[PDB]
């Protein structure tokens, strides 16, 4: 058809490592043990302060660790020998990962004293009433199995349903259905996992605001917007994931709350009574995630992120790297109480009083390749196009002008005066991948070359250098 | 996880949760595997000792 495009581009965005070339040198890091014991099924805070006494702790809660690099030209230097600052810059590329989450057994669980119900909708014997008072009683549900893990080296973009415009043209508002809009926003630490009743802020969109968990409520629920996430030709805010889940049917139930939209009433004869009337529709699943299976996880193996998708192919932008895990299937909550007198021989409420913990383990070990980058002009014109402050950061690519002068006006407001002068403002604000929520993670001191002493270095070997050195034991093990 | 000093975070009090804190130990013969609570003392941290077998 008349006569589109035909194309005249004229510039074109390449890729990054076509005039990269590996180096030989290895470096290995690693964490001392990553612990955090919280509360699972909500946040504490203290009865007398503002802050948190536990935080919440879940494995159905986002757990992003933001982890900052530094470069290699601002680190070590074995031997220079066909390096010059001039010739090529140094970046980090992580060859090799371990994502360790060995710890005993324990599910993700939330739950709800107020958690809404009218009747049991899988079956029923009877017919369901048109509206009543304190249909909803204690009932406490996981949201799902969630297994995920992606890796990036920017922040990465979660969806969710937030409260649109609500409209007067398509009469979309309260009293009637809220309107939903899809809004693309980075993904947290601490941000809520996907509820299996949509993604979404349940903040402004829940008027009842106690329809479901109260740890939700307040909080942004997402799900990783895998789609616009690789769509992005560069590919840094993502370039691996995976992921395992499990929803069943547990029960449908109904929401307990009737419609206040148009119902058709060609859809069925009436009757007399009140069969003369439809009940509740709002019918939910309740999600389900009973049957943990250690054998099978996504955990517990090396990640070899020897390269990546997108135009990146491994070397870290920013860098950075942004690691999402979640993980509801090995995530301990223990149970203890403490007595009020264990000489008092009942277990009343105020007596032995129960709780809940949850005691979240993981562990991440890294072993580095180096690389270098060939820089001509030309190079250096796509790079700072790209991003002029990784040439500014490296501080070759800058050399001057710019600019720096002129000038100071004066001659003279000393006396006087307007208004005197004054100097100079400087904040805000730095830093702009530092503006939302993370498990901070700080990189930059822990770079080693040990490959025998972390069994991590072992099995980075026993792909590799071949090497290791390998059985492992085998043959035969079952 | 043992039976923890007390913390400001939590600490071992009534209307308190006592803290987790890991005791690593050798394995003996006849040690319990897990509950699906995990790996910890119960003898301390339950002090009704009638919520688990």
């Amino acid at each position: 058809a008349t006569v589109y495009l035909p194309p005249v581009p004229v510039s074109k965005v390449v890729s990054t490592d076509e005039y990269v070339a590996r180096t030989n040198i290895y470096y290995h890091a690693g964490t001392s043990r990553l612990l955090a014991v919280g509360h699972p099924y909500f946040p504490i805070k203290k009865p007398n302060n503002n802050k948190i006494l536990v935080p919440k702790v879940s494995g159905l809660q986002y757990r992003v660790f933001r982890i900052h690099l530094p470069d290699p030209n601002k680190f070590g230097f074995p031997d220079t020998s066909f390096y010059n600052p001039d010739t090529q810059r140094l970046v980090w590329a992580c060859v090799g990962v371990e994502v360790g989450r060995g710890q005993p057994l324990g599910v993700g669980i939330s739950g709800h004293p107020l958690l809404n119900k009218l009747d049991d909708t899988e079956n029923a014997s009877a017919y369901a009433a048109n509206a009543g008072v304190d249909n909803r009683e204690c009932i406490s549900m996981d949201y799902k199995q969630t297994q995920l893990c992606l890796i990036g080296c920017k922040p990465p973009i979660g969806e969710h349903w937030g409260k649109g415009s609500p409209c007067t043209q398509v009469a979309v508002q309260p009293g009637d259905c809220p309107p939903l809009e899809l809004i693309n926003t980075v993904i947290q630490d601490g941000d809520m996992v996907d509820t299996g009743f949509g993604a979404m802020d349940f903040t402004t969109l829940q008027a009842n605001k106690s329809e479901v968990p109260l740890d939700i409520c307040t909080s942004i629920c997402k799900y990783p917007d895998y789609i616009k996430m690789v769509s992005e030709p560069y590919g840094d805010s993502l370039f691996f994931y995976l992921r395992r889940e499990q929803m069943f049917v547990r029960h449908l139930f109904n929401r307990a709350g009737t419609v206040g939209e148009n119902v058709p009433d060609d859809l069925y004869i009436k009757g007399s009574g009140s069969t003369a009337n439809l009940a509740s529709s709002n019918y939910f699943p309740t999600p389900s995630g009973s049957m943990v299976t250690s054998d099978a996880q996504i955990f517990n193996k090396p990640y070899w992120l020897q390269r990546a998708q997108g135009h990146n192919n491994g070397i870290c932008w920013g860098n950075q790297l942004f690691v999402t895990v979640v993980d509801t299937t090995r995530s301990t909550n223990m149970s203890l109480c403490a007595a009020i007198s264990t000489s008092e021989t009942t277990y009343k409420n105020t007596n032995f009083k129960e709780y809940l913990r949850h005691g979240e383990e993981y562990d991440l070990q890294f072993i580095f390749q180096l690389c270098k980058i060939t820089l001509t002009a030309d190079v250096m014109t796509y790079i700072h196009s790209m991003n002029s402050t990784i040439l500014e950061d490296w501080n070759f690519g800058l050399q001057p002008p710019p600019g720096g002068t002129l000038e100071d006006t004066y001659r003279f407001v000393t006396s006087q005066a307007i208004a005197c002068q004054k100097h100079t403002p400087p904040a805000p604000k730095e830093d702009p991948l530092k503006k939302y929520t993370f498990w901070e993670v700080n990189l930059k001191e822990k770079f080693s070359a040990d490959l025998d002493q972390f069994p991590l270095g072992r099995k980075f070997l026993l792909q590799l250098g071949l090497k290791a050195k390998p059985k492992f034991t085998l043959g035969k093990r079952k």
